[PDB]
């Protein structure tokens, strides 16, 4: 049983939590208390090899915050959401692909970024965009809606199987 961890990073509202703790307790919520930091764990099966993998759901909090920074220097997963239908995670991801960068001191690590929110018809990133952003730094791009578990699955998987090749 191997350990990974997903490093996840994005706008506050993205849909972050919601989209980990659909993974666990497995239900849409609306409201899962922003003001809570806690590691989410989740035992699954990739393809024939279960792997412990320890969900890092980051919160709101402001003030000091030395222990997000060094969880960014600890994990290595890093599912960079982004809500398509709200335009700044897109400037939240340009920034925080940045730090990530200072934090282990280089730029290799297995990036993901994910556009949330897409089970809507208010299209306000294009994934024309989000592909000349992604496609550039050389990351892979991919969707996702804790609305109905809608490519939920093509991110956590697609995380495995970067760090893995590494
Ligand atoms: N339609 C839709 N709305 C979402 C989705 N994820 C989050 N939201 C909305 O965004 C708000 C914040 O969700 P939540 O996950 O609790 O915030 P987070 O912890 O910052 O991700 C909620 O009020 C939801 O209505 C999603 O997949 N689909
Ligand atoms: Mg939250």
């Amino acid at each position: 049983m191997t350990e990974y961890k997903l490093v996840v990073v994005g706008a506050g509202g993205v849909g972050k939590s919601a989209l980990t703790i659909q993974l666990i307790q497995n239900h849409f919520v609306d409201e899962y208390d922003p003001t809570i930091e806690d590691s989410y764990r989740k035992q699954v099966v990739i393809d024939g090899e279960t792997c412990l993998l320890d969900i890092l759901d980051t919160a709101g909090q402001e003030e000091y915050s030395a222990m997000r920074d060094q969880y960014m220097r600890t994990g290595e997963g890093f599912l960079c959401v982004f809500a398509i239908n709200n335009t700044k995670s897109f400037e939240d991801i340009h920034q925080y692909r940045e730090q990530i960068k200072r934090v282990k001191d280089s730029d290799d690590v297995p990036m993901v970024l994910v556009g949330n929110k897409c089970d809507l018809a208010a299209r306000t990133v294009e994934s024309r965009q989000a592909q000349d952003l992604a496609r550039s730094y050389g990351i892979p791009y991919i969707e996702t809606s804790a609305k109905t578990r809608q490519g939920v699955e093509d991110a956590f998987y697609t995380l495995v199987r970067e760090i893995r090749q590494h």
